[PDB]
């Protein structure tokens, strides 16, 4: 069992959930922590195991219901080879999923996650509908609140449904014939996948892109969201005047749709979740990563600093401001927003919760450390335990 | 087999060979990663020298020669006649420089060629080990322009005491330790302020009293050193344009001289080996003065900025940091001492990373340690895959001697 200290209060805990199922990419000779992408008989174990997680959820372990549920889902596996979730099962999952993410710093939040059971889904214009009711829902005019929608499963012998976006909400962006982009770098591959589907592309550096929803063994198709439904807040800052004139804007709702939910085995390829954003996503990643907008420099120029060295501290400065001028951007707008301060000490309460509820919470330090002011937060100086539980959420390959 | 790591802001791609050559084992496995913790004879010691040895006979590309054959054999004779060996010094001073290029938490190895290499392992006493550490500290000074120097005392060997420095650094600030809880000083240093007062130090009651250095010359009790206030080189701090700043009466050292590490080269072990360098100034201005369990100044800075302290979503803590970090890279310029900051010092590690894939196919590097402690993602080592592992000649953690 792991020892984990708190360097900056001295506390210690030992990790004891660790010892519950996959593996990840270290061994003794070398951690490779620091990396982005790191039979029947095998689905009834995970089948298993989770009905045993969630008759302990509802106090029922041991019960009848609990051994006659287990029984009803190897019947089910033997004569189809798969299982079909309970609704309140999926639901359960669902949280989990959202407990289990080692790189999410927003987990408080995991027990309210309002999910939408959409496992009846049959064809992309119903899961077009679907997604506006979950944009709608979840948008709830700048009060945001979190939630998930489940198309069907993945099963044998049949394609998947997949959301080719990476997101709901993504601006386009266009390559130039030098190189560079204008518009979001990230998206430049789903553009121009957009445009080879027959989508009219525009010009601007904030153009929202269409949907293109892939229903089970056909080509994806291509959806336009309406406007009124996706809610995007000017930026504009406190006090420097110019700041607005920049014409700079980020949408309201950060909604992940390429993530593959399993649950129990069972495998749900397209399952967007969305919940609110911390400002450090917007301000520093978005907006100042130099593979991304890239407009830390001119931010910086503009608020007359010293450029031409680095020991001004110029890039830190103006980020600083960029920051600031998303949060009060959002605050002034009425769009639920959180600082990188107070979700990292949301974060610790988290730990400590996890720590009395399972013995322990498995955490990605990389990830939540936020990419500004890291040791000013409390989270630096927390020892961290990465492994991977189920429910989880996970990576999957691009549908194309 | 061999791990494939991606810098995300270009996209490129290489592949670490080198870490196929990690010796010791480190704490994570398939099941779970620890890479966040701080804290993870003859013919073992034979196969350890004779690597070291082929290390050394290749960085001279004279692998093979008559000279190499020559010393594998001299070593093998002399650890079966005596149970260990002497380096020679040449030897000493490329393992030393290994040590250093072979650290995974340092962002500074761009330098780690370039190193002053004092070979003490002639010393005897508690006094002659401080005549060395005072010549290391005003070579190393040099008024204001550093230079990384390390000085070895002699290997531990069985039955004689190891010669220890008890201080964490070579400089260090006192900590007294108040009714409240509170720490007058440098809270790190209240272990080591403490035992300076019972070895007879007269404490003073200033937050920046620099401590005398704690010796111990094998077999003996550590006995108790005071620096000469003109070998101890300090900046005051000041900011280019919050005047009120300077009237704060903050100051730092110039010198970073850590003197509680084992430095290991090819099977021995030496417990005393002061190293230095310079300070980058994030070191000084977000750790140490502002960790909520070191000086901690951050609020008093902002309530001195007119900062809105009541919300976190001003921002305050973000602006008083940049701002104290901006005095420390004055202060340390308007002294002429040497400095780097966060952005140069990343920028020069990047470098650093493509000469080692270039020279030996990788590079040890534990990311947490890399990427600065604000503004992580303004520096390019944040978008940098890294691979952690540990390579020898090596510096390590070892008990404190108490
Ligand atoms: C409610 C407010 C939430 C906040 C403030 C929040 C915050 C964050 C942040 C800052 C990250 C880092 C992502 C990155 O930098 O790429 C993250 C990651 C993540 N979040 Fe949360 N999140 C929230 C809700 C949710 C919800 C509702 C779910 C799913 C039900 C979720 C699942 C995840 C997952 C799976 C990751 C992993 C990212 C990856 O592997 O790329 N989060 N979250
Ligand atoms: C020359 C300029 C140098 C710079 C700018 C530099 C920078 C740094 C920094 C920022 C750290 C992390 C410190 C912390 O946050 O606790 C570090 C660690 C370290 N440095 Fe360097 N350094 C330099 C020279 C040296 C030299 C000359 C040596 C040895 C010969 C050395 C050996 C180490 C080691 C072994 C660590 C790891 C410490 C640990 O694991 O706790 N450094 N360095
Ligand atoms: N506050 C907040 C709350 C919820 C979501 C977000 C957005 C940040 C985020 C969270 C979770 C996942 C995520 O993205 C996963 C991803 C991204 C890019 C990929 C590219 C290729 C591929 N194969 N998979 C990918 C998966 C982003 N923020
Ligand atoms: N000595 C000096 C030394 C090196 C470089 C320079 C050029 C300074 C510079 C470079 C690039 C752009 C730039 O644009 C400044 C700008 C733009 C709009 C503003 C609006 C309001 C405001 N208050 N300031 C603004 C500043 C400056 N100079
Ligand atoms: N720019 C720069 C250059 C050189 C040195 C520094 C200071 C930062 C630093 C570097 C290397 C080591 C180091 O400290 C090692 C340490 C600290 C505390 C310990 C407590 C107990 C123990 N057993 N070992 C310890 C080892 C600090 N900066
Ligand atoms: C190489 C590095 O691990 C990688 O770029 C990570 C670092 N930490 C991160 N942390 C968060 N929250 N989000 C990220 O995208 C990343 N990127
Ligand atoms: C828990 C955490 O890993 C620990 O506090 C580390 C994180 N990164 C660090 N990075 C540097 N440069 N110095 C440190 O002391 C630490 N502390
Ligand atoms: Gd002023
Ligand atoms: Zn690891």
């Amino acid at each position: 069992f792991p020892r984990v200290k708190n360097w900056e209060v001295g506390s210690i805990t030992y990790d004891t959930l660790s010892a519950q199922q996959q593996d990840g990419p270290c061994t003794p000779r070398r951690c490779l922590g620091s990396l982005v992408f790191p039979a029947p008989e095998q689905l009834l174990s995970q089948a298993r195991d989770f009905i045993n997680q969630y008759y302990s959820s509802i106090k029922r372990s041991g019960s009848q219901a609990h051994e006659q549920r287990l029984q009803e889902v190897e019947a089910e596996v033997a004569a189809t080879g798969t299982y079909q979730l309970r609704e309140s099962e999926l639901v359960f999952g669902a949280k989990q999923a959202w407990r289990n993410a080692p790189r999410c710093v927003g987990r408080i939040q995991w027990g309210k996650l309002q999910v939408f059971d959409a496992r009846d889904c049959r064809s992309a214009q119903e899961m077009f509908t679907y997604i506006c009711n979950h944009i709608k829902y979840a948008t709830n005019r700048g009060n945001l609140r979190s939630a998930i929608t489940v198309f069907p499963q993945r099963c044998p012998g049949r394609g998947d449904f997949r959301i080719w976006n990476s997101q709901l909400v993504r601006y386009a962006g266009y390559r130039q014939q030098d190189g560079s982009v204008r518009g979001d770098p990230a998206n430049v591959e789903i553009t121009e996948l957009c445009i080879q589907h027959g989508w009219t592309p525009g010009n601007g550096r904030f153009d929202v892109l269409p949907l293109l929803l892939q229903a089970p063994d056909e080509p994806p198709e291509l959806f336009l969201l309406p406007p009124e439904l996706v809610l995007e807040v000017p930026l504009e800052h406190p006090t420097l005047e110019w700041f607005a004139a920049l014409g700079l804007r980020w949408y309201a709702l950060p909604a992940v749709s390429n993530m593959l939910l399993e649950i129990g085995g069972l495998e749900f390829p397209a399952a967007p979740f969305s919940g609110w954003y911390m400002s450090t996503e917007i301000g520093t990643r978005n907006l100042c990563d130099p593979h991304r907008y890239n407009i830390l420099e001119d931010v910086a120029v503009c608020m007359d600093l010293d450029t031409r060295t680095t020991s001004s501290l110029w890039k830190d400065k103006a980020a600083v401001e960029i920051n600031v001028a998303v949060l009060h951007s959002y605050q002034l707008a009425k769009v639920t927003i959180v600082d990188h301060h107070a979700a990292t000490a949301s974060f610790m309460k988290h730990l400590e919760n996890e720590q009395k509820a399972r013995g322990g919470c498995p955490a990605d330090w990389a990830w939540i450390v936020p990419p500004i002011s890291g040791s000013l937060t409390p989270v630096f100086h927390q020892e961290m335990v990465n492994y991977f539980l189920s429910p989880a959420f996970r990576y999957q390959p691009d549908p194309w």
